[PDB]
Formats: C-alpha cells, sequence, structure tokens
C-alpha cells in the first residue's frame, strides 16, 4: 500500500543473466509472459523512460495505455505524442507511485530514489558485448524473493525476483 502523500520509486526490468537488456535499440529476445508480468505491475501508475526506450516501442502503439507515459529528453522539442518530456529525472517522480521501465541509462540515475525492483531474469546465454545496455547490479541493501526457474510457453526459462528497500 502506498501512502498518497509519499512517492514509491520502482524500476521493473528483464535482464538475460549476464545483465543484457538491450542491443541495437531492442531487447535481443521476446517472452510474451514477461510482457504480460510488465502490465500486471505497471497498469494504474506512472511510467518513466528514457528516449531511447521511447523510440524502442513500436510507434502504432506508443504512449503504452492505462499508464501515464514520461518520457526523459534534454531535447526541448522532442516530439512524444500522447506521453510528457521532461528534462531531469526529478521532475519526472512526482506521482504517488512510479515505475521507471528502461532503458540502461535511467535506471542508473534512478535507482538511488527507488524501494522496489521487479526484476525478470532470462535463462539466456547472451553475454555482455560492447555498446549493450546493461541492468543495475542491486547492492546489499535490496532484498526479497527469487521465484523458481520456469519454462515459458515459447520454451524460453525465465524467473521473477521482487526486491525493495528502506
Ligand atoms: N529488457 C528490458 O527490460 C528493457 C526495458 C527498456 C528498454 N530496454 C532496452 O534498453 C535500450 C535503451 O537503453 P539506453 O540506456 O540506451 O537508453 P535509455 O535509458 O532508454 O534512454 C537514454 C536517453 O534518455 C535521455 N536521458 C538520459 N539521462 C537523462 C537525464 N539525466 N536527463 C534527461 N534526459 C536523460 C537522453 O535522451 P536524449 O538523447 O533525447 O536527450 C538519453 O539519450 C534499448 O535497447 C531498449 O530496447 C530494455
Ligand atoms: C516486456 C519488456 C519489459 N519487461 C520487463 N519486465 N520490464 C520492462 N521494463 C520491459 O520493457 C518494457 C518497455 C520496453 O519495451 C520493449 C522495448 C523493445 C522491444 C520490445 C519491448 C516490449 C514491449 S511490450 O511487448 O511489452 N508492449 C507492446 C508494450
Ligand atoms: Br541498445
Ligand atoms: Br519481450
Ligand atoms: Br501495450
Ligand atoms: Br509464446
Amino acid at each position: 500500500l502506498v501512502p498518497r502523500g509519499s512517492h514509491m520509486v520502482g524500476l521493473i526490468w528483464a535482464q538475460a543473466t549476464s545483465g543484457v537488456i538491450g542491443r541495437g535499440g531492442d531487447i535481443p529476445w521476446r517472452l510474451p509472459e514477461d510482457q504480460a508480468h510488465f502490465r500486471e505491475i505497471t497498469m494504474g501508475h506512472t511510467i518513466v523512460m528514457g528516449r531511447r526506450t521511447w523510440d524502442s516501442l513500436p510507434a502504432k502503439v506508443r504512449p503504452l495505455p492505462g499508464r501515464r507515459n514520461v518520457v526523459l529528453s534534454r531535447q526541448a522539442d522532442f516530439m512524444a505524442s500522447g506521453a510528457e518530456v521532461v528534462g531531469s529525472l526529478e521532475e519526472a517522480l512526482t506521482s504517488p507511485e512510479t515505475w521507471v521501465i528502461g532503458g540502461g541509462q535511467v535506471y542508473a540515475l534512478a535507482l538511488p530514489y527507488a524501494t522496489r525492483c521487479e526484476v525478470t531474469e532470462v535463462d539466456i546465454g547472451l553475454p555482455r558485448e560492447a555498446g549493450d545496455a546493461l541492468a543495475p547490479v542491486l547492492d546489499e541493501t535490496w532484498r526479497g524473493e527469487t521465484g523458481e526457474w520456469r519454462f515459458s510457453r515459447s520454451g524460453l526459462r525465465y524467473r521473477l525476483y521482487s526486491y525493495h528497500r528502506s
């Protein structure tokens, strides 16, 4: 439960075991169960994304429905119809509940304010490569539960972590 006067900042991402979350401006796998999970967590809340993550969303679909979409960019004239564009992270974090939904740069910026991380680990052995977007590594202040590996319908194995801190 979030009191309406507070500011709960959460991060939600899917990563390969290695930490890779993005490559060539795309997520380098597809996992429908994780798409559904991402919706269940974020629906009804503000979502904050960096400009490159906005670009990675299909044009017809963005802004993602049922959520207040916020795009972080330093480009004053950036066009993101249906979203709002802000030039600093702190300006993006005024709602009672906010989910930061990527990418690599914006997770790293937001982590100091965050008290929840909802992580999907994908059992794909993509090694970290030059130019990849990477997930944060959570330090010892973060704690929580680790789910069991399961086969998705597609065959790709995954497990869910729900972590938090004070
Ligand atoms: N697997 C997952 O869960 C997941 C989720 C989301 C995204 N992704 C992937 O991650 C990749 C994108 O990540 P990324 O790290 O390259 O980019 P990003 O974090 O999505 O976006 C970076 C952009 O955000 C803006 N920005 C960054 N810091 C800022 C600040 N302090 N103030 C204002 N604006 C700021 C800048 O926009 P301007 O250049 O316009 O100024 C910057 O170029 C893609 O491959 C995407 O598909 C993966
Ligand atoms: C489902 C991926 C995902 N999962 C987790 N757990 N956290 C994230 N932040 C997260 O990213 C959501 C925002 C980026 O979405 C992208 C980006 C590039 C390529 C594909 C997708 C999937 C979009 S979607 O299928 O879910 N949809 C139509 C909006
Ligand atoms: Br990338
Ligand atoms: Br996906
Ligand atoms: Br959607
Ligand atoms: Br499937």
